[PDB]
């Protein structure tokens, strides 16, 4: 049910066109692009406080890419390879970046010398490629991840690296909260962690189809990559130790989530700061003081723009009904309607997209009325969202109880787990599900082997 | 001389790092990235008035790419090819886009149906690839063009297409004027035009080494591509005719130009709206009312930010001299110095980067003082630039006179030309130079074959 909804809204709202001759690679149409644009503004506003945006190459030579032990193994048959340059065969294969560690790190080896240099915090929003699962899914599982934001940090002590991991987590919380997206933060099992990292922390959110979606990861690379690429730095004493690194990233999935989570029967419903337009002015006219209604709207649009609004006056010549539908299925938060009546009173009608509540305000201070309304809509959408999610995280004491809940209600399954490889795999297999990760807390007994359970774990059917 | 200057400023100002294991592919460091960022804001501000930004895939399948007659021939051995997906060999080669016609057009075939649909004006800023000349050059001739803005338009009548070509030209003029970049607009010879187009209009600018640099092209594709990809549309009568297309684009070269053209002995000198910072506040302190000098600067920074300035307070603990040098070689337009004296008078010192003029203004209305100063700097830089260029465009009546001027003074050579293939080639060969293009005007006699010369032509040593 959700799948069809998603696929249809992506087309109707003209977010992306999937009809491209190469599977797993979609086109961002105008509207979709605007949403992607605003989602990124929000993200960069946060990241730019303490991170420096950069832009590295797309292609990586075998030599560099394979310098990894586990990392190369982690993307082996997952990389695309350019082998020829025209008709000529390159004397050194070039791989399309799947992620940029093997691209930036050898360069970091150069950029880093003195402890005065550290800490360095970089990031970029580029396109990465991954040859995977025959199962392609829009904005969720693509071959060309068009909105891959990857951050990489460098530190002097392993201490600061961990502190960074915590900072990243706070950055994503803030990012997501702005999108009104709820999430569950856990620590991935050591066999799911980023290839070569010390550990991986992941953010997972729940899709309307009861399935979970990883929408962000933070990895603590310790000094593994440092040693691999020789990234050393001089201490104030005169020694040469390897740096401590961490990296984290999001993808188009964030945009899928926003669409999906605040999804709706009417179409898209988006946080005001993500929508292509925050306020769409629709003048109501039947050839009765039209010249006056119009100039009332125009004046309003201009007035809103100067106040910093992303407004749009829909003066097309069609039935206001059709207009309402359009901007509604597209996700515009506020609709401002103006007609002879209201006009001849100094007021207008403001309709909400999340609720439906049409209220009446004075065109005199409307700017503030709108600003407030917007703050309200986010909080509501964010709240609703959190409720909906938490109400799907259910505890289980028996592996049997789990299988029953998952299969009947889907969602997330909370449970105490011993945290052992074999036990975990066994849990996954028996329940045909994936262990999202753990959360250290009070002990108990592993839902499976009954032994001592140091961790609170979650599992679910994932994307 | 210029070359070394360029290469050194790119490194000293930390614009791009060229030390990447793959030739023709550079890294944008923080500072460089900020300039690229602002240059693009300026560009998008213009383009977004009537164009819709989008984002198509990177990879193109042989099938589509080769659908062209001359176009495929035009990029034959110029394309990179991904042949394997992991260890598996794809059953259909994928080419990294060199430009996106073969990517967007088949999609346009779908997006276009009714004349009500046209006109459509799209554009994107993506990374394109081109396997060319062994001679790699930063921001000028790269294998991975990291800042390729390509616009594509669709029209109902060939009439509107031409009108579009004129619009594009006006858009680039405005874009360039904002960067204070001078240019010569001409019509490329029919053997240099974009592969498959009706004709190509190009913008060329002059580099400090007397060589010319193509910094923009607008192509009128007529219905050539329409027929190739079956892009038809329904007329109000009910007929089905092919659409009229045009496309135009710029690259990182625009950023090279800005750096190079307003180049300088002190380092970078950039248009206020391109610099990483428009105003850098440097407090002068020697342990004498410091606490008061500082709070005077801070207050100023905040005050400037709220006014919309990209300001930066350099409160580092170093000699103000070293600070001046840094922000000066980096291109910051205005430096605001504050010390005990000036402070205890309600005024500060404002130094210009283009001139050097340090003036004294009242911290009371300084915002407007600065805004004005900025407008002044652009106009100056733009003017200087135009003078410098026009003073290098020299007329020649004899093929011999040309060879003498080119070889001794470089620059552009104006001349009357018959406009014939063989005659043109002959001119180029004999003078070891390239014919930039023509400009229809009063007749005369071809500098070479003496026959009737319908066009005013230019030639020079190019990049
Ligand atoms: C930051 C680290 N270098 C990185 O690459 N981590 S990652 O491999 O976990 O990817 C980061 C995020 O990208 C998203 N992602 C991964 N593969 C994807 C795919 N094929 N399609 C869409 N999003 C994907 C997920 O939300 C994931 O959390
Ligand atoms: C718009 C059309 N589809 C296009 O591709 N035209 S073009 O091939 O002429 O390229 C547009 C512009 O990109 C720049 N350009 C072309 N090849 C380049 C290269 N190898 N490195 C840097 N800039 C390049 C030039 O300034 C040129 O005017
Ligand atoms: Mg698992
Ligand atoms: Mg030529
Ligand atoms: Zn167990
Ligand atoms: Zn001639």
């Amino acid at each position: 049910e959700f799948s069809e909804w998603f696929h249809n809204i992506l087309e109707e709202a003209e977010i992306i066109d999937q009809r491209y001759p190469v599977k797993g690679m979609h086109v961002w149409m105008p509207h979709g692009f605007m949403i992607r644009k605003n989602t990124l503004k929000i993200l960069r506003r946060i990241l730019d406080r303490d991170h420096e945006e950069v832009l590295f190459p797309l292609l990586v030579p075998e030599d560099e890419l394979a310098k990894e032990a586990i990392h190369v193994k982690g993307f082996e048959d997952e990389v695309y390879w350019v082998t020829h340059g025209g008709l000529s065969k390159l004397q050194r294969k070039l791989a399309l970046r799947p992620t940029s560690e093997t691209v930036m790190y050898p360069m970091f080896a150069l950029w880093v010398r003195s402890h005065t240099d550290l800490p360095m915090r970089f990031y970029q929003v580029v396109n990465t490629f991954r040859y995977e699962t025959k199962h392609t899914r829009p904005l969720i599982r693509v071959r060309e991840i068009t909105t891959f934001k990857e951050a990489h940090t460098i530190h002097a002590t392993a201490s600061e690296a961990e502190e960074q991991v915590e900072r990243a987590v706070e950055i994503y919380k803030e990012f997501f909260n702005s999108l009104g997206i709820p999430y569950l933060i856990t620590r991935r099992p050591p066999w799911d962690k980023f290839p070569g990292s010390e550990y991986t922390v992941a953010f997972d959110t729940l899709m309307p189809d009861g399935k979970t979606l990883q929408i962000g990861t933070v990895h603590n690379l310790g000094q593994t990559f440092a040693r691999t690429f020789e990234i050393k730095f001089e201490t104030p004493e005169g020694d040469h130790e390897y740096v401590h690194q961490t990296c984290y990233g999001l993808s188009d999935r964030v945009i899928a989530s926003v669409i999906a989570i605040h999804g709706d029967e009417s179409g898209l419903c988006l946080p005001p700061d993500v929508a292509a337009h925050q306020v769409v002015i629709v003048p109501i006219i039947f050839k009765k003081a039209a010249e006056e209604v119009m100039e009332a709207c125009r004046e309003l649009r201009s007035r809103l723009e100067a106040a910093g609004f992303r407004v749009h006056l829909d003066d097309r010549d069609i039935r206001a009904g059709r207009k309402y539908y359009e901007w509604e299925m597209r996700g515009v938060p506020l609709r401002v309607e103006i007609g002879p009546r209201d006009l001849e009173k100094g007021a207008a009608v403001i309709s909400r997209r999340d609720t439906g509540e049409k209220v009446t305000a004075d065109l005199q201070g409307i700017e503030e009325t709108l600003r407030e309304l917007m703050k309200d809509i986010l909080e509501n959408l964010r709240t609703r969202a959190w409720e909906r999610m938490e109400s799907e995280i259910r505890e289980a004491e028996t592996l049997e109880e789990a299988s029953r809940i998952v299969d009947e209600k889907r969602g997330i399954i909370s449970f105490m787990w011993c945290g052992e490889e074999e036990c975990g795999m066994d849990v996954e297999e028996k329940v045909r599900v994936d262990i999202l990760g753990i959360q250290e807390e009070g002990s108990g007994t592993c839902i499976n082997c009954g032994r001592e359970a140091p961790y609170r774990a979650y599992l679910a059917r994932t994307y």
